Formats: structure tokens, sequence, C-alpha cells
């Protein structure tokens, strides 16, 4: 006889990060409502960082991204179409680069959603962090309406949520758009409003500098008659919400007891 | 030292099988496009198999499926609401059974997709299969129109050949829809058209069974003013004809030398 109760040989089990769950999770959200995810490069140029968003130097708006600038040699940073680039080189403030990027590499109409680690210059505690991720919306064409972007923050509560949650929408200021918004869902549970992100109309100008990119590279103009909505969304917050994590910074601490955890969510 | 290029150890190593992922692949194309993946149960009554969906027992038109009846006391069938139903057990000969018991236990509008294991009463060659699977598709809702389901295959060719893939419609019988057709993708790989299957606007009388079965539930009747569009297409001839697979006997076979093969696909 044998004891069949005895542990077995002591294969390992895998797991994923929490955040990469959190990704993952509103990644399928959003592919269920017709986005595409693709991602951009942690190290940026000013020119797609900040100039393309309609975020000019010397400004207080510049203000509400505290960069980490770089420096070296021999860096060869690649642009939209494999171009190489120029520019002061640094540390995204934020995937709304990518809208950019995107943009000049393909035409209208289309719908991307693009995760991404990002990082600002400011002290750690536990409920911020200067290396992050945020989740960036994008989506473009022929009619759309500012009615689309409060569309698609209603359906993201509704998944995220349930059938007892709902979408704030309020002014906020960003350059790369004109009405300009922040949105909250209301997290039934919790029974409280938590700030999501921010989004608006794709500004004017955005689309200019995409054209005007674009026909510095020998392609056609191809946002002159389209209008849009982009929307930006950080993941670390909305997980610990979710996952009822305490400390933000668990997040890259390492530590595997902290990991662990998430075997459960596949 | 050490010969670091001796075989390690030998950990096991697995694998899909080409149905699931031919299954994942269809079911992830109709996800971007809004459809959810629900299942039925493979034996089903003959109400929800043929009566159900308008097709009546002594006509030509059942002829287009050759039941397997079952036979066996102590078996329960759970309906669409758990309550128990009777009625001559078989083993479905298509998906379809699961546009009426969804529409039972649901409200429009939606878009589902119901993947599934089938079975029929014919030889088995190299070509035909007595036991296959089927993916269905049913959207309903108000305004929804037949220019809707060309449009969802047209989207269903573009993601599985190409932008240089078409699809073609052809008027075609089936009693649960009244346009009734048969859809084909042009393959520009293999330069020919196959023909991948039905689909057509909900027959009027789907619904009517649909809420003629919620009446004698307690439940109100959904689906008085809405139109849909079903479609329903066998896996394993797409399966073959994307993996290269010459004999359709090889699915079921289990023969590992023929399934290992499929591991890359991730
Ligand atoms: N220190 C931090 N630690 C963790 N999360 C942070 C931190 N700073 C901000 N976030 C998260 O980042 C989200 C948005 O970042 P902001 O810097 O506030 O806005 C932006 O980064 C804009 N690019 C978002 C945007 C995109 C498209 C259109 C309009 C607006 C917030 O909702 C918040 O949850
Ligand atoms: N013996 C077989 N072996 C492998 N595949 C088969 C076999 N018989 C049919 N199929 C596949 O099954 C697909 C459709 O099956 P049919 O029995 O022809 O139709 C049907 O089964 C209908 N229920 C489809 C439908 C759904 C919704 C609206 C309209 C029509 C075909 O396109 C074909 O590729």
């Amino acid at each position: 006889r044998v004891d069949v109760s005895l542990p077995g040989a002591s294969l390992f089990s895998g797991g994923l990060h929490p955040i990469t769950l959190m990704e993952r999770e509103l990644v399928e959200i959003f592919r269920a409502l017709g986005y595409q995810a693709v991602e951009g490069p942690e190290v940026e140029s000013e020119f797609f960082n900040f100039d393309a968003l309609n975020i000019p130097e010397h400004h207080p708006a510049r203000d509400m991204w505290d960069t980490f600038w770089l420096t070296g040699e021999g860096f060869r940073l690649e642009g939209p179409l494999g171009e190489e680039v120029e520019g002061r080189l640094l540390l995204r403030t934020h995937t709304s680069p990518m809208q950019v990027r995107y943009m000049v590499a393909h035409t209208p109409p289309f719908r991307i959603v693009v995760p991404g680690r990002v990082f600002r210059f400011e002290q750690t505690d536990a409920t911020h962090e200067a290396v992050f991720h945020q989740l960036e919306g994008l989506v473009v064409g022929e009619g759309i309406a500012m009615a689309h972007l409060k569309g698609a923050i209603y359906e993201l509560a509704q998944a995220l949520f349930g059938p007892d949650s709902k979408v704030r929408f309020q002014p906020v200021y960003f350059p790369f758009v004109e009405p300009g918004a922040q949105f909250a869902v209301w997290w039934p549970e919790g029974g409280k409003w938590l700030e999501l992100g921010g989004a608006g109309m794709v500004h004017p100008k955005v689309f200019q500098a995409v054209d005007a990119y674009r026909e510095r590279l020998g392609l056609p103009p191809a946002y002159r008659g389209v209008t849009g909505f982009a929307f930006g969304l950080g993941v670390e917050r909305l997980a610990m919400l979710r996952y009822g994590i305490p400390d933000i910074r668990y997040f890259f601490g390492g530590r595997l007891k902290f990991l662990e955890q998430f075997k459960g969510v596949l």
C-alpha cells in the first residue's frame, strides 16, 4: 500500500504579478469594446511626451508631470516608422505620447489601448509611486463625439464594479484635449467615488502635430476631417482597490510572500 | 566544469488540442466585436434542438440533421432556468438550440457566441465527422438588420485571412431564419472560396417560441419588438484549412504525434 496523502514531488507553481492581472482585465474589458492593445517605449523624446501633445516648455501645464531627464550618447531612439529620432531624452511621464506615435503610423478610424510603465520624480509613500502604470485609450474617426467617451467609461465602470456602478465626469485641464475631463466611478462595495483618470476630445493641435510629422515624413495627412477622444487611467490605484492592497510600494517590492498571494487569480 | 549542452531534467511540456486553438481564435475574433461566449448542453430535448427552432417532425426540413436519439431513465435535463425539462432526448445536431435557451434566460439587446460539440449520424471519411464542433452567433435588439450580419462575417473574414479576403452571401434555407443565407470567405493563400456556414435573420416564430416559453415560466415577454441575426459555422473545416490538416478524423484520433504538432500555437 501507499500513503496517498503524502506531499508529492515539489514541482514549482508559478504566478502573475498583480499589475499584470489588473492590466489584463483592463485590456480584456476594452478588447470587448473593439480596442486593440499596442505599446510604446519607456524612454521617449521631449517631442512625443510633451511638444506634440501641446505641452510646451516653461509653462505651468508642464508642471503636472515631474520629469526624469536622461543623458548618454550612443542610444538610438526609434520613431513611429523606425526612423531614428532625436530630442532631449526622458522617461515618459505618461502613456499619452503613444497617441502621437500610433496616429503617424496608422490611419483612422481605429480604437487602441496602450498600457505601460510610466515614470515621475516624486516621493513614494503608501499611496504614491515614482514608477507606476497607466492605461491609455484613443478612439479616432468621423463623428466621434464626447458622448462616445462617456459611453466607454460607463462600460468600463459596469464591467469593473457591476450594475450598481456609475460614472462621474467633471471638467478638468489637459493640453492635449479640448473638452477636458476627469472621471470617477462609484464603487458600491466600498460606497465611495474613486478618481480613475483624465480624458477628453483630442485637441486640434494634436491632430496637427500628427499630420505635420507625417508630411515631414512623406506620408499624406490623415487627420484633418476626424475627431476623437482619449483617456488615461492609473492602474496601481485600481488594482489596490480591487485586490485590497494597502501599500502601493508592495508592487515593486519583489517580496514573494506578497506576490504569491495572487496565484489564484489565474 | 559542466557540459552545459546536455539535455536537462525531462520536465513535461503540454499543449492544447487544435480545436481548442481554432475555437479560441474564433472566440477572440468575436469578443473583439462585443460577443460573449456561452455554452449549452450536448444532450438536448427535441423541443430545443428542433421544435423551438421551427423544425417540426416528419418534414423535409428535419432531414438536414441526422439525429442520434437517446434512451434511459434517471437522467435529468435542466432547462434555461434550472427548471427540469422533458422531451425526447437526443445529441444536439447543432449549437442553434442555445439560441433559444439563452433568449429565455436573458433580455435584449445582446451578442453571444456559442461554441460546442455537436453530433450527427453519418459515415466518417477524410472530410466528414459524426462528431464535430460548431460556433453559433446570435445578436438581437431593436434595429438589428441583415446589413449587420454581413458586417459581422466581413469582419470575421478580415480577421481570419487578411485584407485580401472577402465574403460571399447566397440565399439558402433554414427554418429558424427568414432571410436565410449561406456564406463563404475568399482564402487568398489558397485562391478559393470555402463555405463557412449558414446564417440569417432570426425567424419570427423563434422569437415567439421564446416568449411563449417565458410566459409558461412566469417571465414577461422580451422579444416582441426586436430583430436579430444568427449564424453557425463548423470549426473542424476552418481548422483543417488553417493548420493544413488533411484528415478530419485526426482530431478525435488521440494520436500524440498529431496533437504534439500544435504546441507551438501557444
Ligand atoms: N504618484 C502616483 N502614484 C500612482 N498613481 C498615480 C500617481 N500620479 C498619478 N497617478 C494616476 O495617474 C492617473 C492619470 O495621471 P495624470 O498625470 O493625472 O494625467 C495624465 O497622466 C494624462 N496623460 C491622462 C490623460 C490621458 C488622455 C486624455 C486626458 C488625460 C490618475 O487618475 C492616477 O490614478
Ligand atoms: N459531417 C460534417 N463534418 C464536419 N463539418 C460538418 C459536417 N456537416 C456540416 N458541417 C459544418 O457545419 C456548418 C453548418 O452546419 P449545417 O447543418 O449545414 O447548418 C447548421 O447546423 C445550422 N444550425 C447553422 C445555422 C445557424 C444559425 C442560422 C442559420 C444556420 C457547415 O458550414 C460545415 O462546415
